[PDB]
């Protein structure tokens, strides 16, 4: 069923899921789109500390369960977020310290994991552990104050609570090789290993933007903490501008690795994420499939067998062996595109940009005067509207973002001067194309 | 002076202003911004009908003399919108027709413009009075049923009641030359003068978008209604997009015709535009000025000393007489940028987008991964962030549009290798830069 990613990422025999909020599922277009897309779910919120135990000793699960019955109910697994983290405790643990903190530690682990023992595929045991200085250390918590050892001590107590549960350490800045932090977690996963420490996965957290951009050396990374003899997942992938490239790469890096379980974005709709500024995700907040969305499902299923138009290049239509074409090489905003004889001519140029647009003279997009069928496509000044956005399908088709209408030669015309419009996708030859 | 946009319109004997809505006038975030860009004001509701005439021969001026006092003691003059108008008429008037409606309509007018008397620079007596079929005729509304000399009766009633206010007539999709909209109005107002009816001004609402795009020959529509003998005058500009250019060229057209008394911007931040999903306007709603607001100011000031870049070319530090380069034209996102002997290189080839990226290699853009001095410029995927943002000032210097910070070479380096990153702008030498 390579329609969706879900079923897309289990013909590789992975899963490909969100993080799901309680507060959202009575949204319609929400869950449409969560429970169609993902296979596996984890509670954004609602399984954390604070949330599972309030005040010591008195743990609340209504928030969780609402989230776990969700993800049953509509077939999914659950990766459990997260038994031990420094970040968001609850006031009565931000206060403790030492052997008290270590004890409270301890008792969180076996109540939360107790509460849903033999129900959770991954459990995310140890949240963000190390530090961000630049050196890869560990992080200096209450909880690290209480010893080096609280680490291994919460995966046995883990391992304990509930067997049948894939531990995992999550962490986020450890996907580029070169940095510190991610070297001083291999080294910890190593000597977990070496001393029969209970440690299955490692979450990579991949939350992806300039600051701490995707780099291609994400995939040795996976490699080298595969050779360690755990398995590995992509937990709450998310990159700012929502780059098709990176999003295909990341896909691809899990795909190369055959310890890598899958892949987890961090929310359903740009408009849910913790970032939302960033525009992150596959979906925007009209619920409406993203460039980004179709870059990653093609890569699921395998991608194109042949290499992609790098650096721009001419779109013929299959129907008429004809090529999209800027009626005489205007550059005026307005001008409905066309289908004409190819040739070397840059009217007829054009670049898939990571963004999803389709430049033509570098600084021209071709746009969409409206969202219903017959909408006049024509060029205009880039900025970034979805429609001005292009999900480029499998199948050939080119379909509009805002609109998810496919780009169609009137009449089903074939003849130079045939003009491009929208229209409901019927995986016609005037609505498919070949690139060149 | 010309370090704002009134003033710098002021230089040529022009305004620039915008629509003021009174609700906002209690954000300071709202009305600094206000008081300090612009020297003309609109009321964007508080002078229409049903705003001013509640119930016929009931007048309420309150909301319209706030926006009008904060206006004159802000140093703004004031456009009156509107008088006549098909659309927002209040109920009872919705109601009216043939002989009541028309005797309700002067009524209007002289209540309005007698309250006003004296103090209204610009009164848009009648509101889009054309339809947009396409047949260049009047939009039938109960206004037009009551005769087709309606218009005309209420340009002599609004000459009489206030002799001294500039008399236009507004409206939308006028602009581009060739539409039958904008030979309609062109007819009627030829025909005005050549009768001697009292109409003094011609407004053109300039709301660009894909659907209604902006066209070169707004020049000659301009040019042509000045021939007639009345000024002219960009009422409600707006561009979906805030192409730099548009902006820039809607600028210079006003510029070129010595009958263009001014411009009027549709709103002060995105957020407050009536389209704020097509952030048309020059401020970002965080108060930050956009690529386009520096391209409009830079436009009015005079341009530049010499021909401004099309598109592709290199950015030369001044100080250090070497180019901005990227590393061994690596595409790796998180690369930061250097100084480099100039040579002919793809990596050392910058283009400007209308929407203010820095693009090099075609889909990479130069970046500030944050928004404190010290900030790293790099290059990172093109996706339209305010980081991905910037205005090419006239004194040469290159602002973040989010950070509000110059592009600096650090310490003031001159020498091969020496990197870029973001700091407060000081007109240094090493935060200048030109075109080789
Ligand atoms: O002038 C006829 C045609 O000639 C071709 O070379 C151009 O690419 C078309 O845009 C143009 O319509
Ligand atoms: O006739 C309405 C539309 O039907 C579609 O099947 C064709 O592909 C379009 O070109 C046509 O305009
Ligand atoms: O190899 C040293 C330098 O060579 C130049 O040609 C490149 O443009 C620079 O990016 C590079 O750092
Ligand atoms: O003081 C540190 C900073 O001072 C500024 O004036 C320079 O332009 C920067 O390059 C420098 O890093």
């Amino acid at each position: 069923a390579e329609s969706t990613l879900g079923a897309a990422a289990a013909q590789s025999g992975r899963y490909f899921g969100t993080a799901i909020a309680s507060g959202k599922l009575g949204d319609s277009a929400y869950t449409t789109i969560a429970s169609r897309e993902f296979n596996m779910v984890t509670a954004e919120n609602e399984m954390k500390i604070d949330a599972t135990e309030p005040q010591r000793g008195q743990f609340n699960f209504s928030a969780g369960d609402r989230v776990y019955n969700w993800a049953v109910q509509n077939g999914k697994q659950v990766r459990g977020h997260t038994l031990a983290w420094h970040s968001q405790q609850p006031g009565w643990m931000q206060s403790l310290s030492g052997s008290t903190l270590r004890q409270a530690m301890i008792d969180h682990i076996n109540g939360v994991m107790g509460h849903y023992k033999g129900k959770i595929a991954q459990w995310d045991v140890v949240n963000e552990a190390f530090s961000d200085d630049g050196s890869g250390g560990r992080r200096d918590s209450n909880l690290q104050r209480t010893g080096n050892d609280w680490i291994e001590v919460a995966f046995r107590t883990a391992r304990a609570a509930d067997p049948a549960a894939k531990l995992c350490y999550n962490d986020y800045n450890i996907e580029n090789w070169t940095w510190a932090k991610t070297q001083g977690v291999y080294n910890m996963v190593r000597d977990f290993k070496q001393r029969g420490v209970p440690i299955d996965c490692v979450g990579f957290q991949s939350h992806f933007n300039s600051g701490s951009p995707y780099n291609s050396n994400f995939r040795t990374t996976l490699q080298n903490f595969a050779a360690l003899g755990v398995d590995v997942a992509i937990t709450e992938l998310d990159i700012q501008g929502a780059s098709s490239s990176t999003y295909a790469a990341v896909t691809n890096d899990c795909l190369a690795v055959s310890r890598c379980l899958g892949i987890t974005v961090w929310g359903v709709r740009d408009t849910d994420s913790w970032r939302s500024g960033d525009t992150p995700l596959l979906f925007n907040g009209d619920g409406s499939k993203k460039a980004a969305y179709t870059a990653v499902l093609n890569a699921l299923n395998g991608g194109s067998s042949t290499p992609p138009p790098s650096g721009g290049g001419q779109i013929k239509g299959v129907g008429s062996g004809r090529c999209l074409d800027v009626p005489n090489a205007s550059t005026t905003d307005g001008t409905q595109v066309q289908l004409y004889d190819c040739h070397s001519a840059t009217n007829q140029q054009w670049t898939y940009t990571d963004a999803g647009e389709l430049r033509v003279y570098g600084d021209k997009c071709l746009d969409a005067a409206g969202t219903g069928n017959g909408t006049k496509v024509q060029i205009y000044s880039c900025w970034g509207g979805d429609n001005q956005k292009w999900r480029l399908n499998s199948d050939g088709s080119i379909v509009g973002v805002q609109s998810g209408l496919c780009l169609d030669a009137v009449g089903g015309g074939t003849a130079n001067g045939t003009l491009i419009q929208l229209y409901s996708c019927s995986n016609g030859s005037n609505q498919r194309w070949t690139r060149t």
